[PDB]
């Protein structure tokens, strides 16, 4: 399918009890919602590859992937992971996440193409769980 796209967020939920979960202190939180609204993820997808961009006003990160194969990224908290992307349907897939040193919340994130052509990204740490929505450009 695709999920390929310029993807500009449109709603953020639950963003702020993410990051006190992972222990980012109270004023850092507020700041870090707040660039949360400048926030754009551009993704080219071809088959079960993935190239995924993320973007806030002073940082860009990038990601790629394929499907059942691990990868190394960052937690949202930016500690480094081993990650593992598997489909759970049609126009679904979920990572989970195990950290390279240490220990920590249980963390993951799900990405969803939507019927009505939203996407849909879900961050989570423990029992907290970040739901953010995105419209194409
Ligand atoms: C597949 C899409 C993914 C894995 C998106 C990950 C997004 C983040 C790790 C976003 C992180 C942010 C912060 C840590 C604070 C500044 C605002 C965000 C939302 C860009």
């Amino acid at each position: 399918p695709n999920f390929s796209g310029n993807w500009k967020i449109i709603r953020s939920e639950n963003f702020e009890e993410l990051l006190k979960v992972l222990g980012v202190n109270v004023m850092l939180r507020k700041i870090a919602v707040a660039a949360a609204s400048k926030y754009a993820v551009e993704i080219k997808q071809e088959g079960d590859t993935f190239y995924i961009k993320v973007s806030t006003t002073v940082y860009t990160t990038e990601i790629n992937f394929k499907v059942g194969e691990e990868f190394e990224e960052q937690t949202v908290d930016g500690r480094p992971c081993k990650s593992l992307v598997k489909w759970e349907s049609e126009n679904k897939m979920v990572c989970e996440q195990k950290l390279l040193k240490g220990e920590g919340p249980k963390t993951s994130w799900t990405k969803e193409l939507t019927n009505d052509g939203e996407l849909i990204l879900t961050m989570t740490a423990d029992d907290v769980v970040c739901t953010q929505v995105f419209v194409r450009e």
